[PDB]
């Protein structure tokens, strides 16, 4: 038995190519579901027999059971308990999970530093967790799980929580925070203020931006006095989303369309600046434009008098984005260019259209 | 970002899985065609580029630079220039092209046959080429490049080519041909003779040493990995023979027939009629069995009998009209033909194999071998 060295771009592009598929499957059996045809029936049986067959071995080629980095954590979460002069009862869930082989290597080094955060600033000392009416003894676990295209991944704990007033007058003190708009923010955008690289020697900033470079997301959960729950998802599969093709200077970009609100059609006249930026007001409501163009360094080619603007939606906070044309809507495959656009602002990556070509998705949380 | 080693099984579910999703687009279409289906144009032709897309980057996978056996000719080349008293010119070019990895260990040594075979009979010894006005030194050409889904590899020389009259002269003699009459055939077609086993020397495939190769052979290892060879001289001006390298998948449409619960495949393209008939009707007369048909009297070998342990597939192979008998036929399919070198090379009866849907081996039977 022999193996074969395969360079990693050839997989990548089986990767893209099976999403590619995934969707053409989906839309062909979708267009003619309602012709009858025992034949077509059956070719079409074979078409999905074949796609989902080649999805399989390619994913064969690709996942690795998440064992490989979970494994050593037991031992490596015992010792950090006895420096730290606290029992703790470490659990692990789903460690069977797969997942891309790409992620062993640099998932390992953020999830110790979750056991190990959690080990000092979650599980409190045995005083405080009698003090507290807590069992002696502590509560970490670390689970791992598939959760449609994710590969999701949580470390949760019963320790002091975080306590959202402690964010609040901390981040008063050097930039962001005014104070009457922090009474007026979400419970989760004090967390969120946790990644920001002035806060909490390593920080928790680091963690996301690993978790991001591999196309995935984090999240944090808590509350006061009872505990933390921290959730990475991993793409298991290349992500397919629904995006709005839309066009600026002849060049394509995606909007995703879960953060679209509604599309309006501004005119200049229908724009005022307010000290440092523009804005329309649409029913009372202020909404700051961006010129996409201005947005990507790019040049005017003709202010058309009447422009379309992509309203936007940030959580609680919506903006609008004034671009060239609207090509359409596109399911499109996002490729594994992590590592490539986590540190660009504009972008948050490459997608392939339904052409088969590549559009790049732009990045609305990054342009604010 | 460097590299990953994959296992080939896997790898070689990809090769398979590739050909059944380009077997399944076609059937898919026709179906369409033939109920008359319209609006699904687009998608239809997006699955089309993503599944050429895929076999692409399924087969660059496989495949390797030529120079893998290219580059260890120069020396052998220059070696065998030192034997033969005679100094040559050797010129390669297109090393870079890339071929299946399959291909590699097998094309090497036909090769190497076409080198020396145009070093030792075909550019002449110095004092020829000053007599002849070529330049005293010899030049051989050994080429490979990209033409269309192949691989052209290509060995061409400055020697004294070869006369057609002379194999004429020999084919008479030994069955062939008539002593002029049929010698009317095409230049090309009379330079075919040279591809015929009892041309040129002696027989036995093992012995190779102590008499040589045989030009017949180099023609069915390159025909095994189902690529063509051609030939084209000029009587002392050269001579320059032609290889060709499938880039892709070979699909072909077969009729599966079964022998012993084993099934083999046999070409639609040959096959002119299917009947089922009994023992009886099979007639022995010298030591060959035949049938009658509407008083035809056909030439008939029972398949369990070819190989070594009722239907009658008559095929026709150029003048050739006989039968084959088997067990049961098992309907038609298209199939995928798989590359292995010098595994069916010998074998006459087998131009190689296929891989039937369910994931079983379907040995292609070879017609113009019986
Ligand atoms: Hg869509
Ligand atoms: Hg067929």
């Amino acid at each position: 038995s022999q193996t074969v060295r395969v360079d990693i771009e050839k997989l990548d592009n089986l990767m893209d190519l099976m999403g590619e598929l995934v969707i053409a499957r989906s839309r062909i059996l979708e267009t003619l579901k309602k012709y009858n045809i025992k034949e077509l029936d059956e070719s079409l049986s074979h078409l999905s027999r074949i796609t989902l067959d080649l999805q399989n071995v390619v994913m064969k080629i690709r996942m690795v059971p998440i064992s490989f980095v979970f494994n050593r954590f037991p031992r490596m979460v015992r010792d950090l308990a006895k420096k730290m002069n606290k029992e703790v009862n470490f659990i692990m869930r789903g460690e069977d999970t797969e997942l891309d082989r790409t992620f062993v290597e640099e998932i390992g080094e953020p999830l110790l530093h979750l056991l190990r955060n959690a080990i000092d600033h979650g599980i409190e000392p045995k005083e405080e967790r009698i003090a507290k009416g807590k069992p002696p003894i502590g509560t970490l676990i670390l689970s791992a799980r598939h959760e449609g295209n994710n590969v999701v991944i949580e470390v949760e704990d019963d320790g002091r929580g975080i306590d959202k007033e402690k964010i609040i007058r901390k981040a008063i003190e050097k930039g962001l925070i005014d104070e009457s708009k922090a009474a007026t923010l979400s419970d989760q955008e004090i967390l969120n203020f946790l990644f920001v690289p002035g806060f909490s020697g390593v920080g928790m900033d680091v963690v996301k931006n690993v978790v991001e470079s591999l196309n995935g997301s984090m999240g944090i959960e808590s509350e006061k006095d009872k505990g933390t729950k921290v959730t990475i998802r991993l793409p298991l599969t290349l992500a397919i989303i629904c995006a709005l093709l839309v066009k600026v200077n002849n060049l394509v970009y995606a909007i995703p369309i879960a953060n679209i609100d509604t599309i309006l059609s501004i005119s200049k006249e229908d724009i005022q600046r307010v000290q440092d930026r523009d804005v329309i007001v649409i029913r009372g409501e202020v909404i700051p434009v961006y010129r996409l163009w201005e947005v990507l360094q790019i040049e005017h080619k003709e202010e058309l008098e009447e422009m379309e603007a992509v309203i936007v939606r940030v959580g609680n906070r919506k903006y609008g984005i004034v671009v060239d044309d609207l090509l359409g809507q596109d399911d499109i495959v996002i490729k594994s260019l992590g590592k490539v656009f986590s540190e660009v602002k504009e972008f948050s990556g490459a997608a392939i259209l339904g052409d088969g070509s590549i559009a790049l998705i732009i990045n609305v949380s990054g342009i604010v």
